[PDB]
C-alpha cells in the first residue's frame, strides 16, 4: 500500500505512528508541513486536524485510530483479546493525560503555570499509577513489546522536557524507557529523526 | 463470562457499554455507586477511574478500550481493518469534543462559561463535519450499524441537554440518531433503562 502521514514538523502525536512504521520496517511518504501550509490543508481535512494518513488515495485521522490500525496483526497489538483491551487502555490513559496540557495557550506565563502545575500536583500520581501496573515486569502488557510500551515512551519523553525530575522515584519507567529505546529499528529511527522540541 | 460494569448512577461514559451489551444481548451487572462510595471504590481501581469492566474477576478499565473489546468479532466492529479504523476515528472525535467539557469544575458560571463557548461556537463546526461526513449515507460508516453510530446517538443525546438546538440544521443527524434508537434491543434498553439528566 501507499502510505503518506501529513503532520508538522514535530514528533507530536505522530510520533506513534511513525514509530510503529519504524518497527516494522515498512516505507511512508513522512510529510511534514509548516505552519504557513497549514491553512490550506486544513480546509480540505474531515475534522480539520491532523495526523492525517493517506493509504491508497483514502483518508484516515486520529493518531490513536491510525495506530491501531498499523498494528492490527502484528505483534505490536497484543497477544490476547484481553491483553489487547489493555493495551488500548494504557493508551488512553497515557493520551488523557497528555491532552490536559495547554498546548495552543497563547499566553505564555498562563501556559507555563499551568504545565508546571499538572507536573507537580498531577503527574506524580499517574507515574505511580503506571509503575505499580507495571511491577516487576519487562512490557506494560504481555511479555513482549506493544505499540502501548512505544506510547509511553514517547509521551515520557516529552513530558521530561518540560520536568526533568519526572522519573526519579520510578526507575522502573525509566528502565522501560531505555528497553524501548534499544529496539535496534526504533533506535534507528530516533536517532535518524528530524530533532524538534516537541 | 461473568461480567459486572461499574460507574456512576448516570448514562455518561459507560453507556456506551451498556448499548453494546443490549445489542449483543449479553447479560451483565450494570454497579452503580454513588458520590458516598467513590472513595473507598477508587482505592481499588487501577488508575483511579471508571467505567471499568469485570470479566469474571479480571478488571478492564478505559470506556472506549472496553467498547472496543465487546464489538471485535461481532457486527458492530467495521467490515474491513479500514472501516474499523473510521470507527475508531469517529468515536475519537466524539469523545475528544466530550472530553473537552469541565464536568468537574467547581463554580457554577466558570464553569458555564467554558460551556458556553463550546457549545456556541466549537458545536456547530463538529455538527456541520459530522454532518458533511455522513453525507447521505445511512450509517456514519458502511452499509451497517457499528458502535461509532451508538456513540454518536449517546453523545448527542448529553449534547441536546444543554442545546436543544444543536441538530436543527441537521435533520440528517437527527435521522441516524432515530435509526439507533429504532433498533430493537437498543429501543427496549432506551425504554427501561434508568432515568438521568447525565
Ligand atoms: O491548539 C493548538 N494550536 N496549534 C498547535 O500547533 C498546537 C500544538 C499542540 N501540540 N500538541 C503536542 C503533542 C501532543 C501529544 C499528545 C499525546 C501524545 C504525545 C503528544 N505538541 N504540541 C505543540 N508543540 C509546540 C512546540 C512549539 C511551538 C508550538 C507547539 S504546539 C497542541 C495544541 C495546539
Ligand atoms: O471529575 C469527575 N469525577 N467523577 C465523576 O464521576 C465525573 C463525571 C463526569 N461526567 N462525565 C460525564 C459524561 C461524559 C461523557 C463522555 C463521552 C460521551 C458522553 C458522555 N458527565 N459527567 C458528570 N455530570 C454531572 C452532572 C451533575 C453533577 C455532577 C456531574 S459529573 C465529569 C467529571 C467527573
Ligand atoms: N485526538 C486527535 C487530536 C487532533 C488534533 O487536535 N490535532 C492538532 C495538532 S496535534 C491540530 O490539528 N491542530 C490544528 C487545528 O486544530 O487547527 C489525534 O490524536 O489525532
Ligand atoms: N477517558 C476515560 C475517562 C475516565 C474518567 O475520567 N472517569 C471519570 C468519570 S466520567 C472518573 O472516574 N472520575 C473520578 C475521578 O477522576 O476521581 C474513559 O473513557 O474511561
Ligand atoms: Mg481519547
Amino acid at each position: 500500500p501507499n502510505y503518506k502521514l501529513t503532520y508538522f514538523n514535530m514528533r507530536g502525536r505522530a510520533e506513534i505512528i511513525r514509530y510503529i512504521f519504524a518497527y516494522l520496517d515498512i516505507q511512508y511518504e513522512d510529510h511534514r508541513i509548516e505552519q504557513a501550509d497549514w491553512p490550506e490543508i486544513k480546509s480540505t481535512l474531515p475534522f480539520g486536524k491532523i495526523p492525517i494518513l493517506e493509504v491508497d488515495g483514502l483518508t484516515l485521522h486520529q493518531s490513536l485510530a491510525i495506530a491501531r490500525y498499523l498494528t492490527k496483526n502484528t505483534d505490536l497489538a497484543g497477544n490476547t483479546e484481553m491483553e489487547q483491551c489493555h493495551v488500548d487502555a494504557i493508551v488512553d490513559t497515557l493520551d488523557d493525560f497528555m491532552s490536559c496540557f495547554p498546548w495552543a495557550e497563547k499566553k505564555q506565563d498562563v501556559k507555563e503555570q499551568m504545565f508546571n502545575e499538572l507536573l507537580t500536583y498531577n503527574a506524580p500520581h499517574l507515574m505511580q499509577d503506571l509503575d505499580t501496573y507495571l511491577g516487576g515486569r519487562e512490557w506494560l502488557i504481555g511479555m513482549s513489546v506493544t505499540w502501548a510500551d512505544f506510547y509511553w515512551e514517547i509521551c515520557s519523553t516529552t513530558l521530561l522536557v518540560f520536568k526533568p525530575d519526572l522519573l526519579d522515584n520510578h526507575p522502573r519507567l525509566v528502565t522501560l524507557r531505555k528497553k524501548v529505546q534499544a529496539i535496534p529499528a526504533v533506535a534507528n529511527w530516533i536517532k535518524r529523526r528530524p530533532q524538534t522540541k516537541l
